């Protein structure tokens, strides 16, 4: 990702040295009240919350390059009780105080379109995802997914799109934003499964029905259409 | 109620040669079969972002109020975030219209409306993820929660009937006031709202913060001096 690319090279030109995390650590926390700009380089973390309960939430899944604010721009305060938890066996992420990306936003209007377009990506990924389940409920909702993951990490083989990540972490991802291991939701995988959208094969999956995944999840396919037009074509 | 920020969006677009249109109801700011794209300051009014599929069935995605940005393309490749409308609810609707290209100049040259701008979207952001998440919880009565929490927030006033939601009862109904109809007669039928002489009253504005409490939380982050008014 070459914009992606230029903005790294930009955080540390401005002396913003990369931090490792592993796998169920917090980049950022619901209860820090200073609250961060997170260049996520490398790897996979999701945006969880807590109910009153003590119920644990997934909101949302990033994946390196990108950007994530826990803070608003102007104000610098919390855009949310959040915390951003690594999935990934390792992530590498810059954190930066959300006054000083200000600062650097404000000197290159080239890096300031990156993060800008970066939150206006997010928005729309969240109003497709709005539409699909409107259409089509909970089975938008994973088709949609599935979609995202066989885009991003699909790879065509003679086999169909093999999804090339370890089978530990594809079958996290399976799980659309909600609770944890919801039992609905792995009733509708595994019915994906048995109508061989996506199948088992020598150790790896591969989705099969790709135009059954783009038929209930459209307005995602249109949005990563429009958002990430390259990699859309790919398997298009 | 003044959004200083806002005002002073709007005094510097107006310098900048960009005037101020008005539509009425029905009218569509921006459509989803345009190739232009715009970035629309919604100075005053009420909109409702729409996706209108072959079928003809128009999807109602999402509210938004003056004083507020809406861009129907993005900032760098300047192409659709999405084939969207952008239609007037409330009777007239004024909007300062930008072609997404002449945008760049301007936000470039000025930093804190840049930032103006940017935190928007970041309130757009949160919001989704803030309603999603009491959907996850509660369901529909959370959906219906939340948006009888803002708009008792935004547009509530006090009187001896509860708080009135001060929309003229055209607008209310372009807001939705089968499934609803099972929520919403459950929550007459426990006093949290009543309807009297045409206008709508909350009454047990506790209930609509118990089961909206994501977007309560938003509405304190995003909004604070509006929340303090029922807090
Ligand atoms: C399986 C899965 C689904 C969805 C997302 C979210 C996501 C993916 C994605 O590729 N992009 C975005 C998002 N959202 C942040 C809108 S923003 C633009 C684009 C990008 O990364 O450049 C997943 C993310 C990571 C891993 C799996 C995802
Ligand atoms: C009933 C109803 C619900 C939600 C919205 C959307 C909305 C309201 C609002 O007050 N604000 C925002 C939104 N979203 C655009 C995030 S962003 C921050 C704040 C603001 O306007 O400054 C409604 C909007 C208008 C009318 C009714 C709404
Ligand atoms: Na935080
Ligand atoms: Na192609
Ligand atoms: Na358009």
């Amino acid at each position: 990702n070459a914009q992606a690319e230029e903005f790294k090279k930009y955080l540390e030109t401005n002396g913003i040295k990369p931090k490792q995390f592993h796998k169920k650590e917090l980049i950022f926390n619901q209860w820090d009240p200073q609250e961060y700009c997170i260049f996520l380089y490398d790897g996979i973390t999701k945006l969880t919350s807590i109910s009153e309960n003590g119920t644990i939430m997934n909101l949302q899944y990033y994946k390196g390059a990108f950007v994530i604010m826990s803070g608003f721009i102007d104000t610098e305060t919390s855009v949310g009780y959040y915390n951003l938890e690594v999935i990934s066996e390792q992530a590498t992420a810059y954190v930066i105080k959300i006054n000083e990306l200000k600062e650097l936003l404000s000197k290159n209007l080239t890096h300031f379109f990156y993060v800008f377009q970066t939150l206006q990506k997010q928005v729309s990924y969240s109003l497709a995802k709005f539409n699909d389940f409107s259409i089509n409920g909970k089975l938008g909702s994973i088709c949609g997914q599935l979609l995202i993951l066989t885009y991003v990490y699909g790879k065509e083989t003679p086999d169909g799109i093999k999804i090339t990540l370890d089978n530990l972490t594809m079958q996290e991802l399976g799980y659309s934003s909600g609770i944890a291991h919801s039992s609905a939701v792995s009733r509708i995988i595994s019915k994906l499964k048995q109508e061989k959208v996506i199948v088992y094969k020598n150790s790896c999956f591969y989705v099969q029905n790709l135009d059954y995944l783009k038929r209930y999840a459209p307005k995602l396919d249109e949005w990563f259409y429009l958002a990430c037009p390259a990699t859309w074509g790919k398997l298009n």
